[PDB]
C-alpha cells in the first residue's frame, strides 16, 4: 500500500482473522505468532505503539511493542520477540486492516497475517479483502472468531 | 450440509485404497487446532468390507505419540452417509468425490450438528492437488468453517503429518 498515516489507524482494533504459513505458528491458543491486537497508539516521537494480547505462562498477558517507520511508507520494523518486520497491505482506516508480519531471516517460515476490524463485528468485505489477499500467499492455516470471542480477553 | 454425492450415489468398491489427508477445516477451533485436537485425524486407508461397510484405518497424535486406528463406517438407506461409533462424532457424510483424485467428506454430532463439524480433503497421491483444494473450499463456503489446515507433501508423506 502507498503510503500510511499513522495518527488516521490510531485506536482500538479486533484481530477479526488470522493465517500462517507454518501450522505450529498458530497451532495453539499459546502458540507464539497468535497475538490478538487490541490498540494502535501514534507515539510524541511519530512511531506507532502497538497494544496487543498474548497467552503466555498461563495467563492472558498485555505486550507493547513499537514500530518504527522505513523507507518503504507501508513497512515498518518492530522490536519483537519472533517477528521483525509489519508490512500493511491495505487498509481504510475507518473500517479494516490487513497486515503481514515476517522476520526477514526466515521469511517464508514465519509469515503470519491478520485482519483487523473496528468493531466487534464480522465485516464480511474485510474477510473477503482478506482471503482475496491470502490467495497470492503459502499459508496453511486460517483462523476466525466470532464477535463473542472478539469482545473476550485473548478471544 | 448438502451431501451432493447421494444424488450421484456412492460406490464404495472405488473408493478401496490409499488416501491422504490433504486438508482439514473445523467449525470449532478448538476441536481441531492443537496435533492431539479430538478431530485431528489423519485417513490412512479406506478398505471396502464384504457387508458393504467402509473400514477405515487413521492416524491420530496421543500423549506425544501417534497411533494408529481402524473404525468401521456403517451403510445407511441413503447414499454417501455413514454411522460411525465415537465418543461424539457418530455420522460421515461423504460430501464429493471422483474416486481417481480427491475425497470431499465431513464428520458431524447428530445431537450437536454444528459445533461438532469437521471435513477434510482427501487426496490419492501425497501431491498438491488445487482442484481438490479448490472443490473443498466451494464446499466450505457453505460450512460455518473458523479453523482450516492444508499440508505439504512431505508433512502428507508422515506419520501424522509430522
Ligand atoms: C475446549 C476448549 C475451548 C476453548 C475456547 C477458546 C476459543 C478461542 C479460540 C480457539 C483457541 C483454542 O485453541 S486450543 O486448541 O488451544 O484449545
Ligand atoms: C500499522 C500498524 C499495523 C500493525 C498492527 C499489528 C502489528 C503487531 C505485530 C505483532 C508481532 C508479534 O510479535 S511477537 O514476537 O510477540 O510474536
Ligand atoms: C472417507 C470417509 C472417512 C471417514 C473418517 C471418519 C473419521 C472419524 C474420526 C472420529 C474422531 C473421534 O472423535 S471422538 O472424540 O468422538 O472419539
Amino acid at each position: 500500500m502507498k503510503g500510511l498515516d499513522i495518527q488516521k489507524v490510531a485506536g482500538t482494533w479486533y484481530s477479526l482473522a488470522m493465517a500462517a504459513s507454518d501450522i505450529s505458528l498458530l497451532d495453539a491458543q499459546s502458540a507464539p505468532l497468535r497475538v490478538y491486537v487490541e490498540e494502535l497508539k501514534p507515539t510524541p516521537e511519530g512511531d506507532l505503539e502497538i497494544l496487543l494480547q498474548k497467552w503466555e505462562n498461563g495467563e492472558c498477558a498485555q505486550k507493547k511493542i513499537i514500530a518504527e517507520k522505513t523507507k518503504i511508507p507501508a513497512v515498518f520494523k518492530i522490536d519483537a520477540l519472533n517477528e521483525n518486520k509489519v508490512l500493511v497491505l491495505d487498509t481504510d482506516y475507518k473500517k479494516y486492516l490487513l497486515f503481514c508480519m515476517e522476520n526477514s531471516a526466515e521469511p517464508e517460515q514465519s509469515l503470519a497475517c491478520q485482519c483487523l476490524v473496528r468493531t466487534p463485528e464480522v465485516d464480511d468485505e474485510a474477510l473477503e479483502k482478506f482471503d482475496k489477499a491470502l490467495k497470492a500467499l503459502p499459508m496453511h492455516i486460517r483462523l476466525s472468531f466470532n464477535p463473542t470471542q472478539l469482545e473476550e480477553q485473548c478471544h
